[PDB]
């Protein structure tokens, strides 16, 4: 109940800083200072800003975790919520997307944890009860369309609304 | 001119060779101009960056493939065959895949045109293969979804969070989920 408080303050600081100044504002020194932790402690829990941002994203997803007749409607509702959230936080989205661009093997765990989460959130959105294999697969496809189009967005070759459009199109092609 | 097409051809040939042999890092303007036997300035003129070079070369590749028979009986089979071939080519050339992947991740606004152009080529290929002729709008959309799956999983592979095998499997999965028959 003490390491939990530390992790809490740390991911809090991470989220606030990323929200206020984007990826470039997320420095280990800055986060450590804002979270009132030893820098070494921060590095001991999160070896980089990628780990920080991805863990933060994960926590936010698990918190979002805690509406429709057909799987199409329920999933479109889920995608709609997350999409609204994305558009409501441009700089945070920049931070997360950049984090996923720079995420390598060293962040594997932290990334996997997010996958399992968001995929589950999609799968369980589609399924009445335990989700099927195909529904998990569909979730992963959704996430991939999301990430690719976010890659276009980050480099200013597409807008957030373009991302939204592509996602809706994908949902419809998959389970429409 | 006619010499224009020749210059461009040698340039993209050099791009392909260098990228395939030494990956993204190897593709430097002076090296390409050197191997292609052109002036650095004319290179910079026709292709402003290594992103332009790589994306343009990929475009030409898909143009050639589209140019040059037992074919699939369904959209699913034809697209599965297509993706299959491209996938084997991908596994046979990890460094070329690395160069192209980095090219598309690092592609910015100043290349936004070229990207889109090649985006139209690739997709069209897929779409036409699905239709075995004039594609529907939805088949173009499916082409784009396939490309997105490809790019994301290549982003995973690039950063050693996934294998080439995983990329291939994800593509097969996407194909079946989208037009399985």
């Amino acid at each position: 109940e003490a390491q939990r408080e530390r992790r809490k303050r740390i991911l809090d600081a991470t989220m606030a800083i990323a929200s206020k100044g984007g990826y470039e504002a997320v420095q280990m020194r800055a986060v450590a200072d804002r979270a009132d932790v030893a820098v070494g402690t921060l590095y001991r829990y999160f070896p980089s800003k990628v780990h920080l941002l991805v863990s933060a994203l994960g926590r936010e997803f698990s918190r979002i975790d805690a509406a429709g007749a057909t799987p199409f409607q329920r999933l479109n509702f889920m995608v709609g919520k997350l999409n609204r959230a994305m558009q409501r936080n441009p700089l945070l989205t920049e931070a997360m997307t950049r984090a996923y661009v720079f995420a390598d093997a060293s962040a594997a765990s932290e990334v996997d944890q997010v996958e399992k989460l968001i995929d589950s959130m999609f799968a369980r959105a589609m399924a009445n009860g335990e989700p099927t294999e195909d529904q998990y697969h569909i979730a992963r496809v959704i996430s991939d369309v999301w990430l690719s189009n976010l890659l276009a967005w980050l480099t200013r070759r597409a807008s957030a609304t373009d991302v939204s459009k592509r996602l809706d199109l994908a949902v419809r092609l998959l389970i429409g």
